[PDB]
């Protein structure tokens, strides 16, 4: 099954996946100086004051941060968004190293790591509908670069060594994501797709400009779970990112000036 090795990884997907090669594919560059400002644009609204988180997962590519996705509760709205979008799980890629790990780059710059925060359209009812939409998902990147701590992360980090292998889950209450966001909302965005298997081309992608800072500390606990299962051999799940993919047909359009 697919992943992110010389034999199963980002190069090998379009055999089981064959939109891997489609028209809207993403993580892609993000060219700022041909990202165009559109005024129309508005600011995007992230409503995370009730959101509740239940547990995390590692999933064998990543680990999810999932939340109770049956109410409107922490809802995504606004931005170049029409309607609503609730939160359903967050994860992360991220590098072996700090100088790549980054879906999205910026001006071909890699980050040390990229958040998702998915959510999906509660026009269609459920998620798995959704995925089968132009705009079904709406997901939230964030760039993780390596300086200073990211106090809001540590919870997260620390839960990690309970999750090690793949299949672990732990519950994982009471999380604010809201501890996860930079600054600004500043934000570029563009319609893609889910970055993994099956590669669905149903997101508006909505890439904030500001990264989040973490410290080496917290990336290198990322860098200590695995890909395999318990008990099976070893590999570090470090470099589970999808590269840069053809912008084809599209316009990357920038909230701000
Ligand atoms: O389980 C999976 O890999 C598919 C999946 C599910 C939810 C979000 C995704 N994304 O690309 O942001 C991908
Ligand atoms: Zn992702």
């Amino acid at each position: 099954h697919w992943g992110y090795g010389k034999h199963n990884g980002p190069e090998h997907w379009h055999k089981d996946f064959p939109i891997a090669k489609g028209e809207r594919q993403s993580p892609v560059d993000i060219d700022t100086h041909t990202a165009k400002y559109d005024p129309s644009l508005k600011p995007l609204s992230v409503s995370y004051d009730q959101a509740t988180s239940l547990r995390i997962l590692n999933n064998g590519h990543a680990f999810n941060v999932e939340f109770d996705d049956s109410q409107d509760k922490a809802v995504l709205k606004g931005g170049p968004l029409d309607g609503t979008y609730r939160l359903i799980q967050f994860h992360f890629h991220w590098g072996s190293l700090d100088g790549q790990g980054s879906e999205h780059t910026v001006d071909k710059k890699k980050y040390a790591a990229e958040l998702h925060l998915v959510h999906w359209n509660t026009k269609y009812g459920d998620f798995g509908k959704a995925v089968q939409q132009p705009d079904g998902l709406a997901v939230l990147g964030i760039f993780l670069k390596v300086g200073s701590a990211k106090p809001g992360l540590q919870k997260v980090v620390d839960v990690l060594d309970s999750i090690k292998t793949k299949g672990k889950s732990a519950d994982f209450t009471n999380f604010d994501p809201r501890g996860l966001l930079p600054e600004s909302l500043d934000y570029w965005t563009y319609p893609g797709s889910l970055t993994t298997p099956p590669l669905l081309e149903c997101v508006t992608w909505i890439v904030l400009k500001e990264p989040i800072s973490v410290s080496s500390e917290q990336v290198l606990k990322f860098r200590k779970l695995n890909f395999n299962g318990e008990g099976e051999p070893e590999e570090l799940m470090v470099d589970n990112w999808r590269p840069a993919q053809p912008l084809k047909n599209r316009q990357i359009k920038a909230s701000f000036k």
